[PDB]
């Protein structure tokens, strides 16, 4: 039914059966707790939407927490929040919590909410320690947070000083055609999107199609903590922050780009740490790279192996293609001195990038850039295999024998990857074809029901003086008195 009120939204819920259908008509619903226990039931999923996507908005001291399954929640419009910066945490719930499997969260946008600390979505276990399943968050525009912690965490164990060989179950969540553009916060403030916390976790997430615009909220994009994730067509342009597999071998890249088109920050980027990993078919065009991490496209981790900065090694690297990059294509050894200080300061095995095998890259450059293509200190002969790449425009910066003809470039053939569980992609096929596509518009991943794109981040760079001034308060009280 249609429903005008909090009062009546929280009645209607609690009566809803599977295929049933709650539309909220237009209006301001403030402080709403929205409260979904219910269930639907597989092809009969209930579904909560604006009666007139665009005209609803959930504001003040709000909270949703979707924890029955086969929910949709659709058209909603979060904006004006307040709730209270004493009682939500960073790893805590996020604004919407979903606790249930089967859940689907699409077309709404989270709009510069609040001051309270939290992701604006997440997945989240319930106090018995069930894990959700099988959820979606689609559609969806996240603009100017101005708070700590991800804009989404999809959880499969709860946080723990940690490292007992548990690990957390396979989640199988998918998160596309997603609007991420943010602020940059003071160091590990939370980037754009977590999945998992520690190399032990299972994934077995897609995120695809998602479009990164300026998602500068810290030096991490997306801080992938789980195996068996897959990245698949996502768009990070002009991004203050690299793209990573943080924790958890097994994890894949494929046909995503990575564009810098100006000279107002120093973008990315993927950083790598851990082993068997899949990175193919994408595509880095930096005019500017970040001077904090090493000044590169590609960033290969030094290190001990399996360790909380695993060393990058024993991993496919294939048909991509490194543009008039602003740096290294392909760093192999970035913060070196730090990572050896850490092994030696935890007593771990120092180690650098080995048993990478190269295959099929296109490395070119024909601006006046100053960067070699490589930069590896520890280079030892045949500890990696280079095979059918084509490298021309600059020195190459390691001895490694490449072929210079562009015009023979091919992608290579690869057909030995085998797919993950759970993801309905033929990785063999994929990277096989080479690169495919083009950059994400704003058109293409938009709320249908929307047509500009909110907030002022994106395309200025600036916040406005009301949220500037939020963002600044929110900072300083996190930081020493």
């Amino acid at each position: 039914q249609v429903v005008a009120s909090n009062e009546t939204l929280y009645q209607v819920v609690k009566e809803v059966k599977p295929g049933g259908l709650v539309q909220i008509a237009d209006g301001t619903y403030k402080d709403v707790q929205l409260i979904v226990s219910n269930s639907g039931k597989s092809g009969l999923p209930i579904t909560i939407k604006a009666l007139n996507p665009g005209k609803v908005f959930f504001t003040g001291d709000a909270k949703v927490e979707l924890r029955g399954e086969h929910l949709i929640l659709e058209g909603i419009w979060f904006k004006d929040g307040n709730r209270a910066i004493q009682a939500w945490k960073s790893h805590g719930p996020g604004l919407v919590a979903i606790y249930g499997s089967y859940n689907r969260i699409t077309a709404c946008v989270f709009d510069c909410f609040d001051e309270a600390n939290s992701a604006y979505i997440t997945t989240s276990l319930t106090e018995d320690g069930k894990v959700p399943q099988h959820c979606r968050i689609d559609h969806c525009s996240f603009t100017d947070k101005i708070t700590f912690d991800q804009v989404i965490n999809l959880n499969n164990t709860a946080r723990a000083i940690k490292d007992g060989s548990v690990g957390g179950p396979g989640m199988y969540h998918r998160v596309d055609h997603c609007f991420f553009s943010n602020p940059q916060k003071p160091g590990n403030a939370g980037g754009g999107i977590r999945i998992g916390y520690y190399r032990n976790d299972i994934g077995r997430c897609l995120v695809d199609s998602n479009l990164f615009m300026r998602q500068d909220s810290e030096a991490e994009i997306i801080t992938s903590k789980s195996q068996e994730n897959v990245y698949y067509g996502n768009t990070y342009l002009n991004c203050q922050g690299t793209m990573n597999f943080r924790h958890g071998d097994h994890q894949v890249a494929i046909n995503n780009f990575y564009i810098g088109n100006d000279q107002r920050f120093g973008y990315g980027g993927m950083f790598v740490w851990g082993s068997r990993h899949v990175i193919a078919c994408n595509y880095f065009e930096l005019s500017e790279t970040i001077k904090s991490r090493g000044n590169a496209a590609l960033y290969l981790n030094p290190g001990a192996m399996a360790s909380e900065h695993a060393l990058a090694f024993d991993m496919l690297i294939a048909n991509n293609a490194f543009i008039n990059v602003n740096g290294y294509a392909i760093h192999f050894n970035p913060l070196d001195e730090r990572r050896k200080e850490y092994c030696a300061a935890n007593r771990l095995k120092f180690e650098t990038p080995h048993q990478l095998m190269l295959k099929g890259n296109l490395f070119f450059k024909d601006k006046p850039y100053v960067y070699p293509f490589f930069k590896d200190d520890y280079f030892i002969a045949g500890k990696n295999s280079w095979t059918g790449n084509v490298a021309l425009g600059v020195e190459k910066g390691i001895p490694v024998n490449i072929s210079a003809n562009r015009s023979a470039y091919k992608p290579v053939k690869i057909k030995d990857i085998q797919p993950i569980e759970g993801i309905a992609l033929d990785l063999n096929a994929l990277i096989s074809k080479g690169i495919t596509g083009k950059p994400l518009s704003w058109d293409e991943v938009r709320p249908y029901w929307l047509k500009e794109m909110p907030g002022t981040y994106a395309l200025t760079a600036r916040l406005s003086a009301d949220r500037a001034a939020k963002f600044k308060a929110v900072i300083k009280r996190n930081k020493e008195h």
